[PDB]
């Protein structure tokens, strides 16, 4: 698909930078019709066939399909997108609260209250994302913005399809890999994934949302990534003498190796406790 190629200045006035990648930066911009602000993302493209630099044409365009088809409260929506010769960029909806990575060093541990308060609107995202059959593979704190962070139950939106994929065939198989601190057992060991791995990578996020602590984090990447595959993690006293059973419960239940026995998204918002690259 071919994108708008005016110069997005003409449309746009840029500001401050909001975040950054390995081949793309985020800018808030203000669009001059409306005086409205989004998030402009600037992704870089590939100069040739051949080449690690930039991002190949077929996973920017995967990136922008996928957005143009969500619109949920939980998850971020694409206003427009430009391209030129050198980047292709994207106009998102802007989440001005920062990463819930930022929020959760400033206070470094919440109650359960405050963990599922969170950790709800982030299922809600995930079961309308696993409804559409679209796969997020890259769910972590940095990727989940507040919306206001000054507030006592600050709103998120699912952030960054850098690496969601579509499953409808049940499972995708090309080695699709991301943050080994999150990444689920399949996606360390190279085997077909599905919608499971972000399920895994829920119960990574919660075991941090409640301790403080990374439940696979080692020393080196490979280290992590071996703890992972061995679902090597425990619910160490010091962090968790205060955490009640029942959110261990949901933890253990998401931390399985075997994806079909790992809940699902639907499991997750029934359990009891809430029911109401890699290289060297
Ligand atoms: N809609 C948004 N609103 C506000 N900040 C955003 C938004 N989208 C991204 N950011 C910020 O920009 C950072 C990078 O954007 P992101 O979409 O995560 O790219 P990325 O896939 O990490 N990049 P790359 O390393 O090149 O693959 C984020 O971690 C956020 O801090
Ligand atoms: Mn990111």
């Amino acid at each position: 698909t071919v994108f708008r190629q005016e110069n997005v200045d003409d449309y746009y006035d840029t500001g401050e930078e909001l975040g950054s990648g390995q081949f793309a930066v985020v800018k808030k911009c203000r669009e001059k019709s409306t005086g409205l602000q989004y998030a402009a993302k600037f992704i870089k493209k590939r100069r040739t066939k051949s080449s690690r630099r930039g991002v190949s044409r077929e996973d920017i365009e995967r990136e922008v399909s996928i957005l143009k088809e969500i619109q949920h409260p939980n998850v971020i929506t694409l206003h427009e997108v430009y391209e030129n010769k050198t980047d292709v960029i994207l106009i998102l909806e802007l989440v001005a609260g920062g990463e819930l990575f930022d929020f959760l060093a400033e206070k470094e541990s919440l109650t359960e209250e405050e963990a599922t308060e969170f950790l709800k609107q982030i299922l809600n995202g995930v079961y309308y994302l696993h409804s559409l059959q679209i796969a997020h593979f890259d769910l972590k704190p940095e990727n989940i913005m507040l919306l206001d962070r000054n507030v006592p139950k600050p709103r998120i939106k699912i952030i960054d399809f850098g690496l969601a994929h579509k499953i409808d065939f049940g499972n995708e198989f090309k080695n699709i890999f991301g943050t080994p601190e999150f990444v689920a057992p399949e996606i360390v060991n190279y085997e077909p994934l599905g919608l499971e791995a972000d399920m895994w990578s829920i119960g990574v996020i919660t075991y941090i949302l409640l301790s403080g602590a990374s439940p696979f984090l080692g020393d080196t990447k490979q280290e992590t990534l071996a703890n992972v595959s061995a679902v090597n993690y425990e619910f160490e006293d010091e962090y968790f003498s205060n955490t009640s059973a029942l959110a261990k419960d949901f933890i253990r239940r998401l931390l399985v190796k075997d994806p079909k026995k790992r809940m699902t998204i639907q499991d997750s918002l029934q359990h009891p406790w809430i029911k109401p690259p890699q290289f060297e």
